[PDB]
């Protein structure tokens, strides 16, 4: 088993991986490593994809989505939540502190406040400017720690200029994220609507359950999506979707509909940016 | 065995008589499942669906629903207020917008924009019981039509006195409902948190993709949930989850955790209430 190991989506996953390796290289839990890792990006306003500098919906509202899942089937999710910069951490409080698994809208913000989170203005002057002119989709991270346990986190501000209330795949278990500790974990990126439609990351893990490698599982799930966009008469060039995956032995893999997605991998060989296979 | 309609719980007999009015005439499975569950959304005496549904703990009735047709088109609304017919606003999300899921206030603004009428959904019986408290959980329906197309719908008012903002499995396409026209369809009922945790209905259909009969697929998915509640130190007696399923040949099946769940089946032999096997 290659352990510990962290994978995350896109370029900024290199930096996010350096914060998760601070937990993982000291033998900490994968759950804490993935929360620390993506919170780095939630905190950054120059990151316009995720949390604090996130582009608003069409009414000028920054509403965020995130979920988390640990090594023992516990899950928490928040979607369309406002004024709280770290939605991954309110999702961990839903998991840990409530008999529920998903809170949305105003009820997710009331619970965040009840848990001590601070209400902040998430709309930067740059984002408000571009919104009124208009008038890296997410970060997913999955890790295997030194006890050989898996956990994952996915967080986003959604599609810029989305309709007020729109929820994508990032807060939905089995679409932006799925973790089964006797099999493997996977997270998704892309047009969320398409990951929800195919229930993406649950399909990738179940293909690893049926004996596939992580890269093979990612590839066949992308090929199933390619088949369905053809069935729906859609043009593939308009749609993008990538998956990254990890199994229990620390083997990892990725694949996407189209070229140009990349992911960051940090194990005891160091941290690097790799470029997956692509269908189109 | 077509056309054929299945729906959850004893009120599924009556809901099935409205879907057979479309199915028996050659109409579309999509229209049959929407007409079928709207019957129950309309009835004030049905306290877990639509009008008359028990409110969250703040006395707000917020509803969840999704729909999926024979070609991976999907629509969903969650935590929506003041609209009696959430399955129909979910069909408008699918048909009229670039998104597949709207929640909270944004789902209600879009409903109004599409001509739906704002109504007060808390009955005098539900407000009484809510203030007393202050001191069958959904309907899922799946059908195969005379063209041999599958479609499904699931709608609920959620767990009574749930935290404000809680969303169950009913509006989530990996979870309360999944339809793949080359394989089969399934809908779920029970404690929504547990169906979300296990991506219930996507797992049932993928087990039918692997060759399981509808009843076998439902049974093995319930047994996976039983394994996971044991892995989490929880008591099975505290949980009920059931699945009903249908494949492309119109074979059907169901299974649950505890006894006492039945479902309604209407094909050309007639409409009847059947009782599946249970795990506990």
């Amino acid at each position: 088993t290659n352990k510990p190991i962290v994978l995350s989506t896109w370029n900024f996953g290199l930096h996010a991986n350096v914060e998760a390796w601070k937990v993982l290289s000291k033998g900490g839990k994968a759950l804490d490593a993935v929360e620390k890792g993506v919170r780095l990006v939630e905190d950054d306003p120059t990151e316009r994809s995720v949390g604090y500098g996130g582009r608003p919906d069409r009414d000028g509202r920054v509403t965020l989505d995130a979920c988390i899942m640990d090594e023992n089937y516990n899950i928490g999710s928040v979607a369309c939540m406002e004024h709280i910069k770290n939605p991954i951490s309110v999702a961990r409080a839903v998991m840990e502190k409530t008999p529920h698994v998903m809170l949305v809208g105003d009820g997710a913000l009331e619970f965040a406040l009840s848990q001590g989170f601070k209400k902040e203005n998430l709309l930067t002057a740059e984002s408000e400017k571009e919104w009124k002119e208009w008038l890296h989709d997410c970060i997913g991270m999955i890790a295997l720690d030194a006890q050989g346990n898996l956990s994952g986190a996915c967080t986003t501000s959604g599609m810029a200029y989305k309709m007020h209330g729109r929820v994508g795949d990032s807060p939905i278990i089995g679409a932006g994220l799925f973790v089964d500790n006797e099999i493997g974990a996977a997270t998704a990126t892309g047009h969320g609507e398409e990951v929800i439609r195919t229930v993406g990351t649950h399909l990738v893990v179940e293909l690893m359950n049926q004996g596939r490698t992580p890269q093979q599982a990612c590839k066949e799930a992308v090929e199933r999506i390619v088949k369905i966009v053809n069935r729906r008469g859609k043009n593939l060039k308009d749609i993008q979707v990538g998956f990254i995956a990890l199994n229990k032995k620390g083997e990892y893999g990725a694949y996407c509909i189209q070229d140009g997605f990349n992911f960051a991998v940090h194990d005891q060989k160091g941290n690097r940016l790799e470029t997956p296979g692509f269908a189109l």
